[PDB]
RNA sequence: UCCAUGCGCAUGACG
RNA sequence: CGUCAUGCGCAUGGA
């Protein structure tokens, strides 16, 4: 370890006191001078001989071992204990104990939270911050009055000023806290974002920011930023679509009000699902699902090779023939859809071969085909545009690969943290990744970043500046030209903003500070319980059956309310095979399907049974129609399983 | 190592 | 407040 002299000063107030916060660019290692700071307080506490502890946090996983594996440990190896925590590396010993043990501490937030509810929530196992002599934290920005971390930051204030009306006195730790640029939200103006930049301050209870303004030198020698560059490159397919499309409205009397190939289409072809579930009516929702489905075939069709759309209604009407035909071991509508659709696809195949949304960006990246490609980054919006965009490379022309995130949403085979991990060692040693805005991911040595119909704030925009550092980091950035450049405009805007805002608060007097901060903890604090009676007013209910829920296709009963039962207090089912007497069953390569055509869950195979379950984004109540989209959202709850009951 | 599920959060666009 | 897309964390159950 070793404490570079921008580090030095920069430290220097927080080796006494001082809960302050860093923010430094990407490239300055701001982890070794993090180290000194502990290592500093745990070298004093001996001198003092007491509690020493050190309980960071994070916003991911990855960054928790990757400290554990290259950091903390190899400067601390020898003298203190270190354990690095996640959710998912399973630790035997439960965390009060690593409390009681374990003077440093890696971890990750809510690891945390949870802890501290079962202190306060129930008789469990239980933790409170009065265990503590430090917090340290990164990437400060993620800091809000709402979200984790920190919601326990407001306990920090209610406890502080417990501790001031006593004064006006138990200890509480230190808060050092990291980040890069902390950006600013939601401005026009420089005094929206220096109000922005306090709330941050005082939701940490800080004292200054303290960057670097006077070894800028050796930074800059250090920092070498690339090039702020701009380059942009930028049909009777579509329109025999369009125009089925308003046949279909015809069919319909459906009014749009505005246009195809916008957001505002297809939220109002929702609000007309949910009348239509509110009017258990056909042809009046089922061809909003329908429009949905030819909307988002559109806006990919005004930016992705036509073949794409091609592949998505082929997916969407082949599995609706599968539906039917299991269904079968059709009506006007059914059959005018899908005939209407049938008709046309072979032909409208014929058209996708057909070469300004097509002939797109070859010479964007052969560019630099030509020039080096050694590395290769791209970022977009979606999951499918990746796929999508890897398989027509890989048919036309530089062997690629693709990269997406991890998370259960978009009805998507989503990836693994392990695969992400192989995808960024092969990058280290594939040429080219394609990426959605996942790229906190140790890349760099690059050089053709570039961004393919994106719109990304700030930070986003620094941050893969980051990555593709100073040997010809040409940055692209693509879109239709028919405000996309703006927002690189805008970017650099605010980013002149928050120095100016930083210099304007850096310069301040402390009682003036105090006293803003302070009221800014008030106004949190109060908002927080006033959330909390809200909260406390929202779930009153709780009844046992009251309900009915329905098909939503049609307006049939399919269950009561008292014979669901649950099973983890997480799954509703139905067992009592009088309902079983319903349902067909699906499966390729189980799931729950309609007499219709809807569907309608999973044959969840649990607890040595096969316990129907199913999914309440596809019914509709009646107790007014309502819908809902998950269970909590009603109070009225329903019995746990009794495994006697199924006494054979 | 993989699969299934629930919950919460932020971001950006959109009304 | 509602919609969409993206990303993140936690918690369950199974192989
Ligand atoms: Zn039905």
């Amino acid at each position: 370890l070793q404490l570079r002299p921008y580090q030095m000063e920069v430290a220097q107030p927080a080796l006494d006191g001082k809960n302050i916060i860093i923010c430094l660019p990407t490239g300055s290692g701001k982890t070794r001078v993090a180290v000194y700071i502990t290592k500093d307080h745990l070298d004093k506490k001996k001198q003092a001989s007491e509690s020493g502890k050190v309980i960071v946090l994070v916003n991911k996983v990855m960054l928790a071992e990757q400290l554990f594996r290259k950091e903390f440990n190899p400067y601390l190896k020898k003298w203190y204990r270190i354990i690095g925590l996640s959710g998912d590396t399973q630790l035997k010993i439960s965390f009060p104990e690593v409390v009681k043990s374990y003077d440093v501490i890696i971890s990750t937030a809510q690891i945390l939270e949870n802890s501290l509810l079962n202190l306060e929530s129930g008789d469990d196992d239980g933790v409170q911050l009065s265990d503590f002599s430090l917090i340290i934290i990164d990437e400060c920005h993620h800091t809000n009055k709402e979200a984790v971390y920190n919601n326990i930051m407001r306990r920090y204030l209610k406890q502080k000023l417990r501790n001031n009306d006593l004064k006006k006195a138990i200890p509480l730790p230190q808060i050092l806290g990291l980040t890069a640029s902390p950006g600013v939200g939601a401005a026009k103006k420089q005094s929206e974002a220096e109000k922005h930049i306090l709330n941050i301050c005082a939701n940490l209870d800080a004292f200054t920011i303290k960057t670097v303004k006077e070894n800028l030198g050796q930074l800059k020698h250090q920092i070498k930023e690339p090039c702020k560059k701009f380059v942009i490159a930028d049909n009777p397919f579509k329109e025999k679509l369009l125009e089925i499309m308003a046949s279909i409205q015809t069919y319909c009397q459906k009014s749009p009000m505005s246009d195809f190939g916008t957001q505002h289409y297809e939220q109002w072809a929702i609000q007309m699902e949910k009348k239509a579930a509110k009017d258990g009516n056909r042809k009046d929702r089922v061809c909003a699902e329908h429009l949905r489905k030819y909307n988002e075939a559109l806006q990919i069709n005004d930016t992705i090779r036509m073949i794409d759309a091609y592949s998505h209604l082929e997916t969407f009407y082949t599995d609706e023939k599968e539906k039917k035909f299991a269904v079968l071991n059709l009506d006007e509508t059914d059959e005018f859809l899908m005939n209407l659709f049938f008709d046309n696809k072979k032909m409208l195949k014929k058209l996708a071969e057909n070469p300004e949304k097509l002939i797109k960006l070859r010479n964007t990246i052969l560019e630099q085909f030509t020039r080096s490609s050694s590395r290769g980054i791209i970022f977009t919006k979606t999951r499918q545009s990746t796929y999508a965009l890897s398989q027509w490379i890989m048919e036309n022309a530089v062997k690629a690969h693709h990269l997406i995130g991890a998370g259960h949403s978009s009805e998507v085979k989503p990836m693994t943290q392990t695969e992400q991990k192989e995808v960024i060692s092969k990058f280290r040693t594939i040429n080219l990744l394609i990426a959605t805005t996942v790229a906190g991911l140790d890349i760099k040595e690059c050089n053709i970043v570039i961004r393919y119909g994106l719109v990304t704030n700030e930070i986003a925009m620094v941050q893969a500046r980051g990555r593709a550092r100073a040997d010809e980091s040409t940055y692209v950035l693509v879109t239709s030209s028919g405000g996309v450049t703006e927002r690189e405009i805008v970017n650099d805007f605010r980013e002149k903003m928050m120095y100016k805002a930083i210099n304007r608060v850096q310069n301040m007097k402390p009682e003036e500070y105090a006293h803003k901060i302070l009221e800014l903890q008030v106004q949190s604090i109060l908002e927080k319980k006033m959330k909390v009676k809200r909260s406390i007013a929202k779930q009153y209910n709780d009844n046992p059956s009251l309900i009915t829920l329905l098909c939503k296709n049609c307006s049939m009963l399919v269950c009561s309310g008292e014979n669901i039962h649950v099973i983890e207090k997480m799954h509703h089912v139905n067992m009592t095979p009088e309902f079983k007497g319903l349902y067909i069953v699906r499966e390729n390569k189980g799931e729950i399907i309609c007499k219709c055509g809807q569907a309608w869950g999973t044959m969840m195979v649990h607890k040595g049974l096969d316990l129907p379950c199913l999914k309440i984004r596809n019914f509709v109540v009646n107790f007014p129609k309502k819908q809902y989209k998950k269970w909590v959202e009603l109070p009225i709850r329903f019995p746990d399983l009794d495994y006697s009951e199924y006494c054979l």
